[PDB]
């Protein structure tokens, strides 16, 4: 019954120096003994090239084994490797999700001249061109593998579509392939949103329908993952990525497959539309509660904090919410640019790791900073509230959204977790106080500040009260001394 927390184990500027694997198998231990039960490692096969952050995906079947793109190893390191941390997560009771990319492919191994016609990239539906002959990036061969695990070939009539001539060079076009049709169900937004980029793979086609379940077949079984972090979910035919996790489910002896789509939309009602044509049989990122984070830091002391939780998958469907405060995307220069202020930062880790609802993701970008963008390691203050969530998180909660600047919960602690029961208080602006319900079963306990950012203490009174407050722009976790 103890509290899960999820890692994302990466962030997008780590050097390309073939040493995050080794990393994460040495650091298991410590992941453990912070409260870490699942690490998110990035995409684990070979890129375009060897610096490629993963989602630039050429080979599925290359986990840095073989002599492609001028490198064995991929970014992350070797196979084996990868093989030997997730043994070392494994020895220490933590589930590996795998970053898993089957939206698209690039860097063929070759051109195809191929029939395509042009379509308004604001309305994929509209073509606005005749048929004509392109080159396309499209023939992916893997002669470095040499049909080692897998003699599966892509060609032209695997893909519905690229954005690339290389004959002609223009810019700000998409190409649909002739005879193809952009896949559904997808996102709506652009009228059809199935390209986002590179070479579309085509979920009509049968052979890739069975080819990529035999693919995750092969990959969760290699790796002996425990989940799988599914990229660009929005763009991929809904039925089809459904079908997929169980196929993969019933195929790897992984019954209960953890599965995390990240689903790229600031509203809710996409992300419910998702689940519903999905089955809810994955979690989503809570994309809507990143926005809401950004929105409070960004509005100084007079964003309405009553607010923090409205249209977010962590209130509306916590079993499907795993709750974030930034990612790979939104770190400063990335293409998801929505950072949450250093300030604010640790009132939204508050959140999601001291309440009892979603799935809560600590970001690497965070723990150990982003030197490259002068972002500073929080893992001194992460490391309190991480013990927070691990200790004393647990039992009935009681919220207090009923403040403009001063929000707070308690809870009141289980039997299972000796000395468990929190109160959490935190102000976008000047400091207050809140009296809140602990539990009679701390009456005359002294409550002490986790964070360290206040140093009094609180007594709870025999009706199972305290007054717990906080400094202005802040937050403090009250938990018995
Ligand atoms: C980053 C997210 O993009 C999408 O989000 C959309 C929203 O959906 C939309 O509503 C609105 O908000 O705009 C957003 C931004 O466009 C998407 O929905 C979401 O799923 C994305 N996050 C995911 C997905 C991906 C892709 O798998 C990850 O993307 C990251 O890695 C990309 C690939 O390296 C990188 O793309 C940039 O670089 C590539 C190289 C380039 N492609 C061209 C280049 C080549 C070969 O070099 C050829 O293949 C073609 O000529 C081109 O297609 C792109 O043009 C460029 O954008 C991307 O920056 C990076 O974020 C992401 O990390 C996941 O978490
Ligand atoms: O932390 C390991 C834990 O992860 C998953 O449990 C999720 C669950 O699927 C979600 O619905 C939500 O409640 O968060 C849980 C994590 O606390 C795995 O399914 C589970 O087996 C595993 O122990
Ligand atoms: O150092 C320049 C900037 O870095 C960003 O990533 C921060 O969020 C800013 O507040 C800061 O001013
Ligand atoms: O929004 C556009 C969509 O409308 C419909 O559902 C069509 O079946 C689909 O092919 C199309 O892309
Ligand atoms: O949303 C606009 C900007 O808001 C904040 O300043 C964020 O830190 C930055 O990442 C984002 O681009
Ligand atoms: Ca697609
Ligand atoms: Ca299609
Ligand atoms: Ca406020
Ligand atoms: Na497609």
């Amino acid at each position: 019954g103890d509290n899960g927390t999820m890692m994302q184990y990466f962030e997008w500027y780590l050097p390309n120096d073939g040493t995050l694997w080794t990393k994460m198998g040495s650091d298991a231990s410590h992941l453990k003994s912070i409260g870490i039960t699942g690490v998110w490692f990035p995409p684990a096969y070979k890129g375009q090239s060897q610096s490629d952050v993963g989602y630039g995906v050429y080979d599925m079947y290359d986990l840095g084994e073989f002599n492609q793109k001028g490198t064995v190893r991929t970014k992350y390191g070797t196979k084996a490797q990868l093989q030997s941390a997730i043994t070392s997560l494994h020895n220490n009771g933590i589930q590996a999700y795998g970053d898993v990319v089957l939206n698209h492919r690039m860097g063929a191994d070759a051109t195809e001249t191929i029939s395509a016609v042009e379509v308004n990239p604001s309305n994929r539906n509209q073509v606005t061109s005749g048929a004509y002959n392109i080159s396309a990036w499209t023939d992916f061969e893997f002669p470095g593998r040499g049909n080692t695990y897998s003699s599966f070939k892509w060609h032209s009539y695997y893909f519905d579509g690229v954005d690339w001539d290389q004959s002609r060079q223009l810019s700000g076009k998409i190409y649909q392939i002739q005879g193809k049709a952009w896949d559904w169900e997808v996102d709506s937004e652009n009228g059809n949103y199935d390209y986002l980029m590179g070479a579309d793979i085509d979920y009509d086609h049968p052979d890739v329908q069975t080819e990529v379940k035999n693919w995750g077949k092969w990959f969760v079984n290699t790796l002996n993952l425990d989940g799988v972090r599914l990229d660009a979910v929005k763009h991929i035919k809904f039925d089809y990525m459904s079908s997929w996790l169980s196929s993969v489910k019933s195929t790897t002896g992984k019954s209960n497959l953890f599965a995390v789509g990240e689903y790229w939309n600031t509203s809710l009602g996409a992300l419910e539309n998702y689940e519903n044509k999905t089955n809810w049989s994955m979690s989503l990122f809570d994309v809507p509660l990143h926005m809401n984070f950004q929105a409070a830091a960004n509005g100084g002391g007079y964003y309405d904090m009553r607010n923090l939780l409205n249209n977010t998958m962590m209130k509306n469907h916590p079993i499907q919410a795993v709750t974030f405060v930034d990612n790979h995307d939104t770190e400063p220069g990335q293409a998801l640019q929505s950072w949450v202020s250093d300030w604010f930062k640790p009132l939204a880790y508050a959140t999601i790791l001291t309440r009892q609802e979603g799935y809560p993701c600590v970001f690497y970008g965070d723990y150990y900073g982003i030197p490259s963008q002068s972002v500073s390691a929080k893992s001194t203050w992460l490391d309190k509230q991480l013990s927070a969530r691990k200790s004393y998180a647990y039992g009935t909660q009681h919220d207090y959204l009923d403040n403009q600047d001063v929000i707070g919960w308690t809870r009141e602690g289980d039997s299972a977790h000796a000395g468990s029961g929190l109160a959490t208080v935190m102000s976008d602006g000047p400091g207050g106080s809140k009296t809140m319900y602990v539990g009679t079963a701390h009456a005359g306990q002294v409550f002490k500040d986790i964070t360290g950012n206040r140093t009094d203490t609180v007594t709870i009174n025999s009706a199972g009260n305290g007054t717990f407050p906080c400094n202005g722009g802040s937050v403090s976790i009250w938990v018995k001394q």
